[PDB]
């Protein structure tokens, strides 16, 4: 079983993870570079200032995806660099390094992939709330409409958002992530009002007749029942909560994105437990259905699953506990499971209309040390990547609409807050000299992208 003709295989980034030139050519300051600047956020006080300076030695890094054979490069727009305040004067010098990355790829003949917001939001708008201020939406949809508009031209495939989970709960919940802030209700606030940014866009591509794909990347987490894994019988209240608690991370943005609605159930437990209120709850699933509009693909991350079980007393905000099956695990502390990628594709096929799917990012991060004859020996990464390849060509044979499949990632980043700790590259970065060293797993996806295009 052969994967289509046309596959997009390719690799993926973000702009803050590897631009650098943080406050260079008026570049405004993003909600990023103010959470990195402060004490206690980001493991070894990294930060994003330099990163992998792509924004400096991106035409190397382009001679490497060509080495590659990249079908395709999935890339962030950095706002602030387009707008640093947000909205008002544009950056002429912003445009124009766009413009030369674009060009360089398509002199290439690789396929751009833009993810439109990727979690940089300028900081002048978070000075007046950023995604919990329903202005936002505009100020969204004005930035997006000036870069699709600009790019349409050289660049087929959009997508709006990255992770809306993240965003939302670890930037405005948890506090994690920028802008380090932690009200669930926020966060909520935040989900819908990406929601809403989303739909416009979709609207206004199909509206305007802009010759493009407009797509979200969402970050599914399949759910597995502890209970099942040991062979007991499972009460009603725990098949359950645990299904709530995995709407939380899946349904709550997969149904408006494909629906058109929120995912009643979760709604009526968060307006009952006091996590959502009555009214918003309303207002979020009207103003949902009158701006619904079906995208043309759907991204999807996907690096682990979760095992959960019913836990009266937990501290969560569902009474549900994590377990930890055994097996491999990652750096990051995550299950090697490539199962879940079949299981979770074939759930989407299955509980959802028809619509082709990108694997916008799969990738692991493990220790990688350079050998004296400067290579760097990832066979586990190479496992990892081979291993997930196989259940994607599994799940196209059981007919779901895959399309393309992104590593994350085309090389060493900063990994948020766990700085440059985390290494998910295909090619090894020494952020002394900025040198980039082919892993064996960049010879190995080389490889299989010739045997399998
Ligand atoms: O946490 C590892 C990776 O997770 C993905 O879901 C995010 O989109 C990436 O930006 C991040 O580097």
């Amino acid at each position: 079983m052969s994967f289509p003709k046309g596959f997009l295989w390719g690799a993926a980034t973000a702009s803050y993870q590897i631009e650098g030139a943080w406050n260079e050519d008026g570049k405004g300051e993003s909600i990023w570079d103010r959470f990195t600047h402060q004490k206690g956020n980001i493991l070894y006080g990294h930060n994003g200032d330099i990163a992998c300076d792509h924004y400096h030695r991106f035409e190397e890094d382009v001679l490497l995806m060509k080495e590659l054979g990249l079908k395709a490069y999935r890339f962030s727009i950095a706002w602030t660099r387009i707008f640093p305040d947000g909205f008002g004067n544009v950056n002429q010098k912003g445009l124009e390094f766009y413009d030369r990355l674009i060009n360089k790829l398509v002199e290439n003949g690789i396929e751009p992939v833009i993810t439109i917001y990727h979690w940089d939001l300028p900081q002048k708008l978070q000075d007046i709330g950023g995604w919990a201020n329903s202005e936002i939406v505009n100020y969204y949809f004005d930035y997006a409409m000036l870069v699709i508009n600009r790019y349409k031209d050289r660049v087929k495939y959009w997508i709006t958002f990255n992770q809306p989970y993240c965003i939302a709960f670890l930037g405005h919940w948890h506090g994690v992530h920028a802008p380090g802030i932690k009200d669930f209700k926020v966060a909520i606030d935040v989900v819908h009002n990406i929601m809403l940014s989303h739909f416009k866009v979709v609207k206004a591509v199909k509206e305007n007749n802009i010759d493009v794909e407009v797509g979200i990347t969402l970050n599914l987490t399949p759910v597995y029942l502890q209970t099942e894994r040991l062979g007991y019988k499972v009460s009603e209240i725990e098949r359950e909560m645990v299904n709530l608690s995995s709407q939380l991370d899946n349904e709550l943005f997969l149904d408006p994105v494909l629906k058109g609605n929120y995912p009643q159930k979760l709604f009526d437990y968060l307006v009952q437990k006091d996590l959502l209120e009555a009214q918003k709850a309303l207002s979020m699933q009207q103003e949902v259905k009158e701006n619904f509009i079906f995208p043309d693909f759907l991204g999807i991350n996907y690096y682990t699953r979760a095992v959960r079980l019913y836990d009266e007393n937990s501290s969560w905000i569902f009474p549900i506990r994590w377990e930890h099956p055994a097996g491999e695990y990652t750096e990051m502390g995550w299950e090697v499971f490539p199962q879940g990628l079949f299981d979770l594709l074939m759930w989407i096929k299955e509980n959802y209309p028809q619509i082709p799917i990108y694997i916008t990012e799969n990738g692991a991060a493990y220790n990688d040390i350079v050998t004296e004859d400067g290579k760097v020996h990832d066979s586990k990464r190479i496992e990892y990547l081979k291993q997930h390849f196989d259940q994607a060509r599994k799940a196209i044979e059981n007919g779901v609409d895959l399309r393309g499949y992104f590593v994350w990632s085309l090389m060493d980043n900063l990994e948020w807050a766990m700085g440059y700790t985390k290494r998910f590259g295909i090619i090894y970065v020494d952020y002394e000299t900025q040198k980039r060293i082919k892993k064996d797993s960049f010879y190995f996806y080389q490889q299989y992208i010739k045997e399998n295009s």
